[PDB]
């Protein structure tokens, strides 16, 4: 149920926090169309934090989901789940510990984000937007939308706020 939540946009995914609340990447989200889920981009309000893309639609969409904690990252050293769909249909949901907090330069471009470290296939090219969730007690936390790999390494980096 929690998976029904990550949808194919554009080029990658994207999660429905909330009924209202669409969080993606912003390398992912198409720059050439006018309505986003047959709601017209005009009335979307889309809000930017480097590549943590958040769109606020002006009904609620999805009335069948609860809202969800959505913070900055988690603690340095937390297990959280990296919920990759893929383009065939298959779950992966891949582990990473979560580790610095830090605004990271990754290609010229700067973001904010959070390293993680995948723990024991991995990450690909059709996989930015995916959430990194966890949980606490007994609610789930989701804490940003996968950007980027080490291209050597386990290294992943998930962008936030
Ligand atoms: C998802 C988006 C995509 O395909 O867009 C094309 C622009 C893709 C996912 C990774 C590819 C391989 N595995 C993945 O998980 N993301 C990207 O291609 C971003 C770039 C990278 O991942 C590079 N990584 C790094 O530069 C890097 C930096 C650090 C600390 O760790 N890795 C490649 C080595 C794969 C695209 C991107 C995102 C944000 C930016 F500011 C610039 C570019």
């Amino acid at each position: 149920s929690i998976w029904s939540r990550i949808v194919n946009f554009g080029s990658g995914w994207g999660f429905w926090v909330s009924p209202s609340l669409f969080i993606t990447s912003t390398h992912v989200i198409p720059q050439g169309t006018q309505e986003f889920f047959g709601v017209p981009t005009k009335q979307i309000q889309i809000h930017k934090s480097g590549e943590f893309c958040r769109l606020r639609f002006p009904k609620p969409i999805r009335t069948d989901v609860t809202g969800m904690i959505l913070e900055e990252g988690a603690p340095e050293g937390t297990v959280a789940t990296l919920l990759i769909k893929r383009p065939t249909g298959e779950l992966m949901p891949l582990a990473a510990r979560m580790g610095t907090h830090a605004t990271m330069k990754i290609q010229g471009r700067t973001v904010g984000g959070q390293m993680g470290m995948l723990l024991t296939l991995g990450t690909t090219p059709g996989d930015c937007g995916c959430p990194y969730i966890y949980k606490r007690g007994n609610d789930y936390v989701v804490i940003g939308v996968h950007t980027a790999a080490a291209r050597g390494g386990n290294t992943v980096i998930c962008a936030t706020q």
